[PDB]
DNA sequence: AATAAGCGAAGTGGG
DNA sequence: TCCCACTTTCGCTTA
């Protein structure tokens, strides 16, 4: 099963929901949600996880933080956005 | 108030 | 057994 930050990553790479989720600077790993799109992004997550609930961007967000500690995906002082690690990328 | 972003004990999967 | 990698529930804080 993959993971969220694999899920997150090969979405900024094809493109399939730019209406969603955008690079604010590539170089750097940092990435946005939009504000009235990400509910669909969640929903897209839990369907592909065969999850008993609906996925919700709060439940999402919620396993995003999870990742701070270990450093995969680290939560940027601006609205909404997010950064990967270096380690993420280069893979 | 209404809305939104952000934060942090117990249940489910698959090892 | 007991950790993985989240998921779910429920409530709180700040703007």
């Amino acid at each position: 099963k993959i993971r969220l930050y694999q899920f997150l990553l090969d979405l900024l790479r094809s493109g399939d929901m730019k209406d969603s989720i955008w690079w604010v600077d590539k170089d750097k790993g940092t990435f946005q949600f939009s504000s009235k799109h990400k509910e669909a992004l969640a929903h897209r997550w839990g369907i592909q996880k065969g999850n008993r609930k609906k996925m919700t961007y709060q439940k999402m967000a919620r396993a995003l933080r999870n990742y701070g500690k270990t450093g995969e995906v680290k939560k940027v002082k601006k609205k909404l956005t997010y950064q990967f690690s270096g380690e993420v990328l280069g893979r």
